[PDB]
């Protein structure tokens, strides 16, 4: 299979904007990018198909550095439950839902009336879970409670089927790796991918990728079902079964097994991002360490000899001097994802150690509360996209399903929006290198995010300059 795409224009490049008039591809791969005419003689040559683009524009496809896909597939099956004015309609949405298991979120007892409870879900006649809004609380029926086997807490009601914390988080782990099937992590999965490839990203960092995810993602793979790049960043409880096969980083047709995904901390909203210094909206606490120095060393010399890179969440500025640390003394140079404070301090490490980070510009939109989490000097260290691209490897992504998948609505977001600093912006070139090229450096793609010769032909057509 060999076409040519002639008559339009074709961006290969935004770091520096590079455009041709002709693009030339077999085999999955970039032939030759210049003149329409060249291209057209090529292919005249070769017995290729000819595309007339009619002054449309061609740019490389994004390049989502950093999501979850099996949740993102989850996220869209689940039913929608916001707005919701009485149980009976609460009830009514539920029941239309298809699943052996029906999910679900969004209610709120004020538009309610009175809170949902076992009792009013126990007229469905297959397991139910159903968030509320904020995702901090659960309800269930008796199905489903009787399929997690929850032990008595101060967080689970048994009487109304309510989980509130801990309990909660108890709940969803059961779900993830006892209750949810290798074929319903295949539906997700596929769910999200046609979900992200209708939004242009035919590329994926896929982070914590559990035991059931990965044995979806091989047997889609085998299958012929994926239809995208996923670079697998796996859990570290998967790291004892790869080192009995001393299997390692590996490069299928469209599944890649190329890493291990870590966290040093938890979330500004939630108060649980390791910070160097006591909250300003709460002086009692300065986050949570997840995984220590240490540790986070520990698993990155078992990853060596794998060839396995390391992915690290680390959120508070602190999380990130821990990050820093840990790739320093193991002479290695990994990846942080989020970077979310990062103090002019720790700039200089940043460039010297070329780390490569994964951020999500959308947060900046979404997360109003910094300057209440941190306080205005510290706000200074927020979401840096300028600085941080200006001194190493950076990449775009959305942390999907946390944010909107549509990266349109993320760049506006990096173009257009600020945490304190208007200096911090990025221009829409930028933004567009960044979603492309520099999410695929950042996940050591080398030969995705540019349409160049030599390079895979991931693109996208767009009725519109996206440089306008
Ligand atoms: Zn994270
Ligand atoms: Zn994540």
């Amino acid at each position: 299979c060999m076409k040519a795409l002639i008559n339009g224009t074709i961006y290969t490049s935004f770091s520096p904007v590079k455009k041709v008039s002709g693009l030339v591809i077999s085999n999955e791969r970039v032939l030759y990018a210049g003149d329409s005419s060249t291209a057209l003689r090529i292919a005249e040559l070769a017995g290729g198909e000819i595309i007339d683009l009619k002054g449309k524009f061609v740019m490389p496809a994004f390049f989502d550095s950093h999501l979850h896909l099996d949740e993102l597939g989850m996220s869209l099956e689940m039913v929608d439950l916001r707005g919701v004015k009485s149980m009976e309609e609460l009830v009514e949405r539920v029941k239309k839902g298809r699943g052996r298991i029906i999910f679900g979120f969004g209610w709120d007892q004020d538009e309610l009336g009175r809170w949902p409870t076992r009792e009013d879900l126990d007229v469905i006649d297959r397991p139910v879970f159903l968030y509320r809004r904020c995702f901090h609380v659960a309800v269930m029926n008796s199905k489903m409670i009787d399929l997690l086997n929850l032990k008595p807490s101060k967080d689970f009601d048994e009487s109304t089927g309510i989980v509130r914390e801990r309990a909660l988080e108890e709940s969803r782990k059961i779900i993830n790796e006892k209750i949810l099937t290798v074929k319903d992590y295949k539906h997700y999965i596929e769910s999200a991918q046609e979900h992200l490839l209708s939004l242009g990203v035919h590329s994926v960092g896929f982070m914590s990728v559990g035991e059931k995810a990965l044995k979806a993602l091989f047997e889609l793979e085998r299958e012929g079902r994926l239809k995208m790049n996923v670079f697998a960043y796996l859990s570290p409880e998967l790291l004892d079964k790869l080192e009995e096969l001393n299997l390692g980083k590996f490069e299928g047709r469209r599944l890649r097994i190329w890493g291990v995904k870590l966290f040093v901390d938890g979330s500004l909203g939630a108060r649980t991002a390791l910070l160097s210094e006591p909250y300003t909206d709460n002086p009692t606490t300065s986050g949570e360490l997840v995984m220590n120095k240490d540790e986070i060393v520990e698993v990155i010399e078992r990853a060596k000899p794998l060839g396995l890179d390391v992915a690290v969440h680390a959120i508070g500025d602190k999380a990130v001097d821990v990050a820093l640390d840990a790739f320093e003394e193991a002479e290695f140079s990994g990846r942080i994802e989020h970077a979310s404070l990062v103090r002019d301090d720790q700039l200089e490490r940043i460039k010297e150690l070329k780390v490569r980070i994964s951020a999500q510009p959308h947060f900046i939109v979404s997360d109003w509360w910094i300057v209440n989490r941190v306080g205005e000097e510290r706000a200074k260290w927020a979401y840096r996209l300028k600085t941080l691209s200006s001194i190493t490897k950076l990449g775009f992504s959305t942390d999907s399903p946390i944010e909107p998948a549509d990266p349109w609505v993320s760049i506006d977001a990096a173009v257009n929006r600020y945490v304190v600093d208007p200096g911090e912006r990025v221009s829409r070139e930028e933004a567009l290198h960044l979603y492309t090229h520099g999410s695929a450096q950042v996940t050591l793609a080398e030969d995705l995010g540019k349409l160049e010769r030599g390079f895979r032909a991931e693109y996208i057509i767009l009725d519109r300059d996206p440089l306008k």
